[PDB]
Order: structure tokens, then C-alpha cells, then sequence
């Protein structure tokens, strides 16, 4: 359920990535993968239905193995409705907000963010836009 944003220089403090759109009906994920070659640097991975609960997950892919997840229970999407997400790049974090209100904070496993050259976004979502700009 794949679309891929190119990130020309790859990832660097101060870049804000913005991706709207609207969630589907009976959605059940939804899922924005940075990568860098074979690794994914950071996967934010909204779960509609985990045992009956929401949740967002958040992980790195390294070697072709996944890490420790972090795992946040503020679920912000719904189901049919509208959203924005919006990712900014700090040199420490990536920092996440979703229909304008921080959601988390994901520390960076993979340093090399000039390495990360691609977001792909995937999911149980009609995809509106995809763009970045340098704050």
C-alpha cells in the first residue's frame, strides 16, 4: 500500500516532512518507513487493532532484524477521517506530530541521516500529499 518520497541529500536537522491524507474505512495500519539501503532508520507503525487496542509502534530494521519497539498508546487517527502528519528532523530525534499536536519523540538509531535518501509510505490510507521543506 506503498508510495515512496526521495529525500535528495537525505535526512538533515531542520527538514520537515509533511504527509496528508485520509484514513481508510476499516483501516487496520498504516506505516512511514525511513530508510537507509537495506535498513529502515525509523518505522512509525499505527496499529488500528492489536488485541483490541490501539497503538502506535515505532522501530529500526537493522541487518534485516528489528529492534526494540517503542510503543505509544495515544492513538490520534480514526477511520475514515482526515489527518496530517508531520515529521521534523533534529539532530537527536525525529519528532512527530499528527493534526497539529506533538505525538512522540524517536531518538536516532541510524546516525548517518545524509544516508537516509527515502520515505515510504504504506498503509490503510488515501494518500493526499507528500512533501518536505527546511524550517
Amino acid at each position: 500500500m506503498p508510495y515512496n518520497l526521495p529525500l535528495p541529500g537525505g535526512v538533515v536537522p531542520r527538514m520537515l516532512i509533511t504527509i496528508l491524507g485520509t484514513v481508510k474505512p476499516n483501516a487496520n495500519r498504516i506505516a512511514l518507513d525511513f530508510q537507509r539501503g537495506n535498513d529502515v532508520a525509523f518505522h512509525f507503525n499505527p496499529r488500528f487493532n492489536e488485541n483490541n487496542r490501539r497503538v502506535i509502534v515505532c522501530n529500526t530494521k537493522l541487518d534485516n532484524n528489528w529492534g526494540r519497539e517503542e510503543r505509544q498508546s495515544v492513538f490520534p487517527f480514526e477511520s475514515g477521517k482526515p489527518f496530517k502528519i508531520q515529521v521534523l528532523v533534529e539532530p537527536d530525534h525525529f519528532k512527530v506530530a499528527v493534526n497539529d499536536a506533538h505525538l512522540l519523540q524517536y531518538n536516532h538509531r541510524v546516525k548517518k541521516l545524509n544516508e537516509i535518501s527515502k520515505l515510504g509510505i504504506s498503509g490503510d490510507i488515501d494518500l493526499t500529499s507528500a512533501s518536505y521543506t527546511m524550517i
